[PDB]
């Protein structure tokens, strides 16, 4: 016993089990069933006219049965339309933000099966799917740029920013067994998911690893773009990244959770290898109705990497 839903780019269709699996006190996969249809009617106008009848009885498994079939014979229906004069989808382009956070929390789902493993309170950042896509408005990126995520957890940013942008590539680093184990799964529900809907992603790579090691000090220091969560580092590792930093090229942009260097930062002669000197560091407008593990309204922080502003300094003295 089973519903199945076609692919609209003929990939292997997706296979539910009956009856349907709950998957938290607020996702089962019947709603994930629903959504997922009305996505691709946003793929593909054609079928939003053919499939213009839609609530449902999720648990009446022949009031669900209905929907799919009306749906499966529909794609079939489209498929036979791309044979004509007419031309298919237009194919490896980018999924709307709308569409990626869809994605992003069915490939969630069905990885990470038990979410009590993960443990009361936010270090691995679960709805941060808003904040990220802010974040990748903001700072735009170019196909010139490096991107890592430090300490990327189960891999989410990863595949958002991947996803979202055209960085020549994307890098993820965690240390710690269970997530990179859950990462390794995350990854390839990601790619499976992806073809289904015929979406197009930048590379990016999930690795195991400590940030702090020898081979990491290089490889940040030829990263242009880091994203940071790092509310809960602690004094000593925050000291640790500071240095890593300072050997970045010019241009460079560090976004995080806590700054790395004071907002109000002018340069005197008791301070002259403070890492103040070689950044901007201005404070990003958080979202309404955010809020930090502290019931607080959050703050974010962008850093970039300008030497001028040293240089500088080196003439007011010349003064
Ligand atoms: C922050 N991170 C998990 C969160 C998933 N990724 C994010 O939240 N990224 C992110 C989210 C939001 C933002 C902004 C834009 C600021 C809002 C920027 C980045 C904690 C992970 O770090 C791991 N970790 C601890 N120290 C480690 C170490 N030294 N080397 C390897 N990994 C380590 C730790 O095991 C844990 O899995």
């Amino acid at each position: 016993l089973e519903l199945r839903l076609k692919s609209p780019v003929g990939a292997e269709p997706a296979v539910y089990p009956w009856p349907l699996p709950v998957y938290d006190k607020h996702h089962d996969a019947a709603h994930e069933i629903i959504e997922t249809i009305r996505w691709v009617c946003e793929e593909i106008p054609d079928l939003k006219l053919a499939m213009e009848n839609y609530d449902y009885d999720t648990k009446s498994f022949e009031s669900m049965q209905r929907l799919c079939d009306k749906y499966n014979r529909a794609i079939d229906s489209i498929h036979q339309l791309w044979k004509g004069t007419t031309q298919p989808m237009k194919l490896n382009t980018r999924p709307s933000t709308g569409l990626l956070r869809h994605i992003l929390q069915q490939v969630y789902n069905h990885s990470v099966t038990d979410p009590e493993k993960l443990n009361s309170p936010e270090v691995y950042g679960e709805t941060s799917f808003d904040l990220v896509a802010q974040m990748i408005d903001e700072i735009k990126m170019t196909d010139d740029d490096l991107f890592v995520d430090l300490g990327s957890g189960v891999g989410q940013v990863v595949l958002q920013v991947a996803a979202a942008t055209n960085c020549k590539h994307h890098y993820g680093v965690e240390k710690a067994d269970i997530p990179a184990k859950y990462a390794e799964t995350m990854d390839r529900e990601f790619r499976k998911w992806m073809k289904w809907y015929g979406k197009k992603h930048a590379e990016y790579t999930l690795e195991r690893g400590d940030f702090l090691s020898e081979e990491w000090r290089e490889r940040i220091a030829n990263t242009s773009v880091i994203f940071v969560n790092n509310f809960a580092f602690g004094p000593e590792v925050d000291h640790q990244l500071k240095e890593r930093f300072a050997n970045m090229k010019e241009g460079g942009r560090i976004v995080s959770s806590k700054p790395f260097a004071p907002l109000n930062f002018r340069i005197n002669s008791r301070n002259l290898s403070d890492i103040g000197t070689i950044m901007r560091v201005v404070e990003l407008s958080p979202l309404k109705g955010s809020v930090s593990w502290t019931g607080k309204p959050v703050s974010y922080y962008l850093h970039t990497i300008d030497r001028t502003i040293l240089e500088n300094y080196f003439s007011s003295l010349k003064n």
